């Protein structure tokens, strides 16, 4: 996967509301800033209950916003990552509504499966408490087939039905899925849910052998027609670096959180404990479109004795500081879990997380850049964007509070902007010198002071990081140095928002 940075984005809140929109502001404004892109599902329809990840035809762009010749369009400039849903889909397929209609008679019947699919001698208590679950419950709910009362597995809400992906209909969707992505020149493909993907008894059905098998299937179908593979995980932080082993790719989901903490407190430890220990075939993210996942590197959901990479008090430190920094904003869109070590998500941007400051901001994306793996920025976040307390009161879903529709002129009004300004040369930066393709060193004291290094061969480059040198959200004091050599000798920037780094 190329080294570049990616732009993560929707195509409807990203300028007029198509994917032509996007291609023209993606290139007009941005151009030597993001050269490749993620485009998150643009299916049909792309406005239902779970903004896209619900599809009813994975198959067909909405024709609200384009078409396939767009994304392939798209394809000559920019490398494309794009979304493909390998574990269910919609009730409302015909497949499955074919299912419902002649039940066992045809001829999707096998493509679905069912607690008599996985279990056909019956299931203890022990067989169904092991299963792992995003959302409560059993992953089981009642439908008809033809007139015979069914429980079909659903991993998430009831109306998303698994699929058997050992089954003929099963694997012959996901490949018409892949045929029509690699036709439109997809680079790289994000397989959703692929950790749930396969189910076999006595098992949690979640990260088995069962489902490093059908990775890898998948990964070798894949090259074949030109895709790379990105699995999404957000687990406890060993089993990804165990997971990160066995595939070609991974998220680094650790390091925003990191990142909060260290802002927050001025203890880098952490940091260089994952430096050292994390896994560097990677994408870096600082903000997604789903909330800021404190489960990464919290204690273990099912066993609370695994302890992350900070104590169970600073977790809840950390929920906090984020709730007392956006003033009790992500309080709106968080929903309450009773405590904080029971989260998921807590749902907030995070230029707001950071209560707006930033020089904190501008430093955390430093980081990012400079730990080893291809870096992801999420539009919100290039345009350096605040909570959106209107469309979460219109919508109330919380999520939405960081999923801003941004018209080309609020584009251009937040393109003005300093420290927009900076991020676009960082990126620029990261992308130009060639440092980057080389080899990465660090050091780092104790606490106090960490730095990044990486040498390549016309080019060198070095990023120091201290946060104790100021704190608090309104602190303007600069908590990231950077020095590299170049074409044109040694050169230095102690602040990077007003003297932004540029290359020979
Ligand atoms: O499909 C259910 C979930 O799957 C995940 O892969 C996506 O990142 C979520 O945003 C989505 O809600």
């Amino acid at each position: 996967m190329k080294n570049k940075v990616q732009l993560i984005t929707y195509a409807d809140r990203l300028g007029d509301g198509t994917i032509k929109s996007m291609t023209d502001i993606l290139r007009t404004r941005f151009d030597g800033v993001y050269d490749g892109v993620h485009i998150l599902p643009f299916f049909t329809p792309f406005d239902g209950a779970d903004a896209g990840f619900d599809p009813i035809d994975h198959t067909k762009v909405d024709e609200r916003l384009g078409s396939w010749d767009d994304v392939a369009e798209l394809s000559k400039t920019h490398n494309i990552m794009v979304d493909a849903i390998v574990n269910h889909m919609s009730w409302e397929s015909k497949q499955f509504q074919d299912v419902l209609a002649k039940g066992e008679e045809s001829e999707y019947y096998p493509m679905f499966l069912t607690m008599s699919s996985v279990f056909p001698n019956g299931a203890t208590e022990e067989d169904l408490a092991g299963i792992y679950r995003p959302r409560p419950g059993l992953p089981f709910t009642h439908y008809k087939f033809a007139g015979k009362t069914r429980l079909v597995w659903v991993s998430f809400t009831p109306q998303q039905v698994d699929i058997d992906t050992d089954s003929d209909k099963g694997w012959e969707y996901l490949m018409s899925i892949f045929d029509q992505m690699a036709a439109s020149h997809v680079s790289y493909i994000r397989l959703d849910a692929v950790g749930y993907g396969a189910k076999e008894a006595g098992t949690s059905c979640f990260m088995t052998p069962k489902t490093f098998k059908l990775i890898s299937r998948l990964r070798e179908e894949g090259v074949k027609r030109g895709l790379e593979i990105l699995i999404e995980v957000h687990s406890y932080y060993k089993k990804q670096v165990e997971i990160a082993s066995k595939v070609d790719r991974v998220y680094d989901f650790a390091l925003p959180p990191l990142l909060l903490h260290a802002l927050s407190t001025g203890h880098v430890e952490p940091v260089a404990h994952w430096t050292d220990i994390r896994p560097n075939n990677a994408v870096t993210v600082l903000d997604t479109h789903d909330g800021i996942g404190v489960i990464d590197i919290g204690s273990d959901q099912l066993d609370r004795s695994l302890k992350g990479l900070v104590p169970d008090e600073d977790v809840d430190n950390l929920v906090n500081t984020i709730h007392a920094n956006t003033h009790g904003e992500s309080q709106a869109a968080t929903g309450a879990a009773a405590s904080n070590l029971d989260l998921y998500f807590v749902n907030s941007t995070y230029y707001s997380a950071l209560g707006c400051n930033d020089q904190h901001y501008i430093a955390a994306r430093a980081v990012q850049f400079f730990l080893p793996g291809v870096p992801q920025v999420y539009y919100v976040g290039a345009l350096a964007g605040k909570n959106d307390m209107e469309l979460l009161r219109k919508t109330n879903n919380g999520r939405d509070i960081n999923r801003h529709y941004y018209s080309t002129a609020e584009i251009d009004e937040n393109l003005k902007r300093p420290v927009v300004k900076a991020l676009n040369a960082l990126a620029k930066f990261r992308n130009e010198l060639d440092a980057f393709d080389g080899t990465f060193s660090y050091t780092t004291d104790d606490d106090t002071s960490i730095s990044f290094t990486w040498r390549g061969e016309t080019s060198q480059a070095t990023l120091t990081f201290e946060p104790k040198r100021g704190l608090g959200v309104d602190n303007t004091t600069p908590v990231a140095m950077l020095e590299w050599e170049d074409s044109a000798g040694d050169h230095r920037s102690d602040d990077l928002i007003a003297n932004p780094p540029v290359v020979a």
